[PDB]
């Protein structure tokens, strides 16, 4: 071994970086999608001619990133097929270490692709009166609402996968939470739904509720990072950091 304490190890090792990379870029996938569609569904909102300079530049970055994002897919469903264990030559599927890049270039064009729709959104607001605009933020808040849910929901998925790597009371506690508050932060996206409510405050609780949820799962990753770190096994802190900051900026509401 060069970089392989033991397969037993190396195999569960990759299954968190798989599973919290597929997690991962699940969501992104979907974000991207339902981001770009929202985006240019307000590009709708403007007057048109006014902004016409603005429409074009951001449809140019949403299908240069739109290419780069689909070339990424590829990308990030690469694996290298190993031989584990080494003696019989099991073809193994590993996530490589240019996929730490690879996040790199995921978290690139989802934290452009979203901050473009925000932009789209601030842009909506100034075209559209005080009304209007208070009614794109309804609009805002709702989106943002779902791309909260949609995080969750990964985020949760990406937590019952890590908590399998490193079972223990920690994660457990952890766990507990994010489940109760996940049911809570269910709920208030519902009441965010309805404008009759004051989906605002339901939606920053509901934020607040994330925040507390996504910590201690951000919380949890560190900690089996930690694990891993701790007894020499493949870990690299900054494939771990684009993830946690990615995961940080999809869970960004602005």
């Amino acid at each position: 071994g060069h970089m392989q304490p033991n397969n037993e190890s190396k195999k569960k090792a990759v299954k968190l970086d798989l599973d919290l990379m597929k997690e991962t870029k699940n969501v992104c996938t979907t974000v991207n999608t339902k981001l770009v569609g929202k985006a240019k569904s307000k590009l709708n909102k403007l007057e048109g001619e006014s902004h016409k300079e603005y429409v074009a530049e951001k449809t140019k970055e949403i299908d240069e990133k739109n290419k780069k994002f689909n070339e990424n897919l590829v990308k990030i469903e690469k694996r290298k097929k190993i031989k584990v264990p080494a003696d019989t030559g099991a073809e193994v599927d590993a996530v490589d270490d240019g996929v730490a890049g690879a996040l790199s270039d995921l978290s690139s064009d989802i934290s452009a692709i979203k901050t473009l729709t925000d932009d789209v959104s601030e842009k909506v607001s100034e075209n559209l009166k005080d009304d209007e605009a208070s009614a794109t933020e309804h609009t805002d808040i709702k989106e943002k609402a779902t791309l909260l849910q949609e995080s969750c929901n990964g985020i949760g998925t990406i937590l019952d996968k890590l908590a399998e790597y490193l079972n223990n009371d920690t994660t457990q506690n952890i766990k507990k939470e994010f489940d109760e508050r996940k049911k809570n932060l269910t709920s208030l996206k519902t009441k965010v739904e309805n404008k009759d409510e004051d989906y605002v405050t339901h939606f920053r609780d509901m934020a607040t509720e994330a925040q507390n949820a996504v910590g201690e799962v951000k919380k949890a990753i560190d900690a089996v990072v930690a694990h891993r770190k701790a007894e020499n096994l493949d870990v690299d802190d900054t494939l771990f950091s684009n993830l946690s900051t990615l995961l940080d900026t999809i869970i960004e509401t602005s």
